[PDB]
DNA sequence: GGGTATTCGCCGCGTACCTCTCCTAGCCCGCAAGTATCCTATTCCTTGCAGCGGT
């Protein structure tokens, strides 16, 4: 609601594997810009196109 | 005023030696030591509805 222009998904390790895997795969293919994420992305996930945290 | 009486408060009460115990209460502040929520692995199982042989 704050930013209607953005496409938002949710990614964390406490949801089912077939869902988190597909969500992360979609994020690679630019299917959405913002990804509300937990600290699971603190370990060195590259995703070069992402340049604002 | 004053001579008298009455009260009040201060000062004082032996030497020498031996044994023993015990010498502030409480607060604060920082050390440090022991605890409730968040992700990625693990062992723990108990239901719901469609196929499906088989007759």
């Amino acid at each position: 609601e704050l930013v209607p222009e953005a496409r938002i998904a949710i990614g964390h390790g406490q949801m089912r594997e077939r869902e988190l895997e597909r969500v992360m795969n979609d994020f690679h293919h630019q299917r959405f810009n913002v990804l509300v994420c937990t600290t699971i992305i603190e370990t060195g996930i590259d995703i070069p196109t992402a340049n604002t945290i």
